[PDB]
């Protein structure tokens, strides 16, 4: 039952091809509704670089850039999206880019894991998963 991954197999720019459950999830971190509702109507890429140990994701939509870096595994801070100030950490485990996010109790993930070339990307908080499939632009 052998499988590898591999933190570099993720470099690329990937485009939204499909989502299921992300304006609930959104719903879930508290995103006021329109942040939420207008964040539906983009279809954004996401663009991952890295360099050894350290890792860039940024997500371009029209009208912003959210972005972050950071060596793998240690704590930093994070301006999210919709304004939110996490203390992040990254990792890949499992065959996946891991982002778990901390705020005031609450917290959330992110996985972005590679499988037939498309990258699979759910979120979940608090038991509200949403998946997004991106291809490779
Ligand atoms: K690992």
């Amino acid at each position: 039952g052998s499988h590898m991954a591999s933190l570099k197999d993720l470099e690329g720019k990937w485009r939204l091809m499909e989502s299921h459950g992300f304006e609930e999830y959104m719903k879930e971190l508290g995103v006021g509704l329109a942040l939420r509702k207008m964040a539906a109507m983009a279809k954004p890429d996401c663009i991952i670089t890295c360099d050894g140990n350290n890792i860039t994701v940024k997500t371009e939509s029209t009208v912003k850039t959210t972005v972050f870096s950071c060596n793998l595994g240690e704590k930093f801070d994070e301006t999210t999206a919709d304004g939110r100030k996490t203390e992040t950490v990254c990792t890949f485990q499992d065959g996946a880019l891991v982002q778990h996010q901390q705020w005031d109790g609450k917290e959330s993930t992110i996985t972005r894991k590679l499988k037939d070339g498309k990258m699979i990307v759910e979120c979940v908080m608090n038991n509200a998963t949403c998946t997004r499939v991106y291809e490779k632009v």
